[PDB]
């Protein structure tokens, strides 16, 4: 890995760059540094990464780049709270992040439900997410893709459960209740990492934090990333109008000029609470929150027209 | 029901102590009959008001008090002070520790110098004291745990009587290990091992042996906390530490042995150097490593560093 990369990949606000064919290397480097060189047989891990790459789609935002970007955010959390995590979590969380939007079409669970898509009948709740985990399992069962083959049966069931819960937690609908419970557990001191269900919840929050990490980048990356977010959402809003459903203003390209107030509302309602609470629980994740605020400042500055 | 009347109640300190006992550099003050209350409070906030049966807990504390001796440093005040530091470490890392570990660690700290006579393991060995024949390493520390177990065996004194046998044994191990770890001789090996494990990333709190080591370093850090207090307190506490050591040096001379300069009253003027050496060689690396493993314990390092500054100021003569 190049000098600049080695240094800057430790920073929370690292951008993985425009060279797609370095991203596998970057991910492998992150597994090595946060899990270990002997965590995975290198050959199987490359075949697995490439097969995952292949089942991500050429969509504006929810693509291979976002999959690797999210995994990096996870990496930086792992490295800055490294004593906290089991060897199983050191193995399965980065993988969970890399697989967490497998085969995303660029469409919400709402759209899938309104369209009456087969996945909506097959998975009634967190529809895309149950699908991302189903894709993950089936890639794992391809000959030579069981990167967990040396684990015991028990250890294999456990890490898949980590991957499952982690991926499900990326459904933004579950985030609100989850963060409420965690807030109230931290204020009252009941929160405890020796309690599996509390540990699950924190991982869930770590995953929301990683999924939304584009708001913790420096302003130029965050602004440019917003073009990609909205390109998807506007395409979905287009498809809503074709069904004959007025889409919400978030996904309606005719409301472009209201994007700045749109972002502001979201940093206040969702992103700031998310990272604020995560910073309470894992203080060394503060740089994420700090960046989020700087970007919240930049949207107000945009709204003022300066 | 008593578990029920104890659930309604919460213990209350004066306003100044409520606020400042949360601070790492808090001093427990000169009022001895306040310290039990101080301890019970810390137990209630870091553990919960149903961890111990209050009557049993008071009986236990009075017995522990009665088994500390009237020596200048390793006395009842020291015990409670060490327990406080552990309380602050617990409160600032609240999501890390089990209920048992919280129960047991505060109790361990309070009991960790039980029946200390003001003499090092080294003096006991040279004196040929009976304890040295019985415990050939960490002599005093095994005795401290031994006394602890004896207090718990007294009628109406088993504060862990409500635990399952399984949990009782776990807490007694947490306490045994913790107390043994205050043998400063074992600290150097322990810290070195943790510094390596932290730097390579192998350090993992879900592994019992690693966790034991961290707990060990936590115990060292609390044991030496006198160096993390504000300057006026560290300077004054220093009198008490040297009163002890000098008296040991006196007893070594009585055996016809030259005591090391650290325990030799004839070398009063080299104390500033001596402390400079100790901060450089022991205290700074201890809290440096602890702050590394547990970032919220930093204020201990910051304060340790400020006192190192004060000792240099004395050496220069300023
Ligand atoms: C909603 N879940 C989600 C969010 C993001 C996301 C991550 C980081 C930043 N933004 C993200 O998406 C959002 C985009 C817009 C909004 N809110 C919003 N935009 C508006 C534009 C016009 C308008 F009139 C509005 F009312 C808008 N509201 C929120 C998240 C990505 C994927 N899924
Ligand atoms: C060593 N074990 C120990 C130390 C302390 C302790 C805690 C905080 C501060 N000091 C402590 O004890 C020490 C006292 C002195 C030294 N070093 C030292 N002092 C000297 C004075 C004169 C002289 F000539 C010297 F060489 C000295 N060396 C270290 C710890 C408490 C309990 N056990
Ligand atoms: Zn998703
Ligand atoms: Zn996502
Ligand atoms: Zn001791
Ligand atoms: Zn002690």
């Amino acid at each position: 890995l190049p000098v600049r990369l080695c240094k800057e990949i430790e920073l929370f606000h690292f951008d993985i760059g425009p060279f797609e064919n370095m991203w596998p290397g970057i991910f492998v480097y992150m597994v090595h540094r946060s899990c270990g060189t002997s965590c995975f047989e290198l050959e199987k891990l490359c075949r697995f990464i490439m097969s995952v790459k292949k089942n991500y789609r050429r969509v504006p935002y929810h693509n291979w780049k976002h999959a690797v970007t999210v995994a990096h955010c996870m990496y930086a959390i792992l490295q800055n709270n490294h004593t906290l995590f089991t060897d199983l979590e050191r193995k399965g969380l980065l993988i969970a992040c890399l697989c967490h939007d497998l085969d995303h079409r660029g469409f919400s669970n709402s759209y899938l439900q309104k369209f009456d898509h087969p996945l909506a009948a097959l998975y009634s709740t967190s529809t895309m997410e149950q699908h991302h985990f189903s894709q993950t399992v089936s890639i794992l069962q391809l000959e030579g893709h069981n990167i967990f083959s040396t684990l015991s049966s028990s250890e294999y069931e456990q890490v898949l459960e980590i991957i499952r819960k982690a991926i499900i937690a990326t459904d933004l609908a579950l985030y609100f209740g989850n963060r409420k419970q965690l807030e109230e557990m931290y204020q009252t001191g009941s929160l405890n990492l020796n309690n599996q269900s509390h540990r699950d919840r924190v991982i869930g929050l770590m995953m929301t934090a990683c999924d939304l990490c584009s708001v913790t980048k420096l302003w130029p990356v965050t602004k440019l990333t917003a073009n990609d977010i909205y390109a998807e959402f506007w395409a979905e809003g287009d498809e809503m109008k074709k069904l004959g459903i007025q889409p919400i203003p978030m996904m309606d390209r005719d409301k472009k000029d209201e994007v700045p107030q749109g972002q502001l509302g979201f940093y206040n309602a969702v992103a700031i609470p998310c990272y604020t609470t995560l910073t309470q629980i894992l203080p060394p994740t503060e740089p994420l929150l700090k960046a989020c605020r700087d970007n919240l400042s930049q949207w107000e500055k945009v709204i003022r027209g300066e």
